[PDB]
């Protein structure tokens, strides 16, 4: 059958000023054909805990096979307790089991000039949940996009449309796996 994976996510994964066909999760719906579908529901600007109010509506509208969890940068970004955003991505992944769907994590890391000690607090949330949980831990590219300005939009922290179809492409590699076409 055709599975769906649905996308809880931030801008990284809506995509920020950008129609939603832009996106990578749009574009890896059209890579992927209907052998599975995916569903961006994504938001610019959410927090962990706005989506994970928003996950039972989708899980009971959508009734995903997995759930790719991009969420907690937007924590970090703004100094929250990262036990916070912990105990808010291990919910997360509660209610995504609790509902037969397999979660999959990505890891988030906050820039490199972040304050360190609470960066490495804050990014060591995301192994920790996935080893707790025995989810995939799925890589995080955005450092790597920052290197190509021109796959950055004017600020240089968002990524642009032009990023969109490599960074589609990259995660369809990631998830080939997962997804077993
Ligand atoms: C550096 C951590 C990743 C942050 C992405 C979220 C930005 C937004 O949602 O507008």
């Amino acid at each position: 059958g055709m599975d769906t994976l649905l996308i809880l996510g931030d801008s990284l994964s809506a995509g920020y000023r950008m129609s939603a066909s832009a996106a990578w999760p749009a574009l890896l719906n059209d890579k992927w054909q209907s052998k599975t579908s995916v569903v961006n529901a994504s938001i610019s600007g959410d927090t962990s805990q706005q989506g994970l109010a928003r996950l039972p509506a989708l899980l009971k509208q959508h009734q995903p096979r997995w759930v790719l969890v991009e969420l907690g940068g937007n924590d970090g970004l703004r100094g929250f307790q990262p036990q916070q955003t912990e105990q808010t991505l291990r919910q997360i992944l509660q209610d995504v089991k609790a509902a037969n769907a397999e979660p999959l994590l990505m890891q988030i890391r906050l820039p490199a000039n972040y304050g360190r000690r609470y960066n490495e607090a804050f990014s060591a949330i995301y192994p920790k949940l996935a080893k707790e949980f025995d989810v995939p831990l799925l890589p995080f590219f955005l450092e790597e996009v920052k290197k190509k300005p021109q796959w950055m939009q004017d600020d240089g922290i968002h990524p642009n449309r032009d990023a969109q179809p490599f960074i589609a492409d990259w995660m369809a590699k990631q998830l080939q796996p997962l997804v077993n076409h």
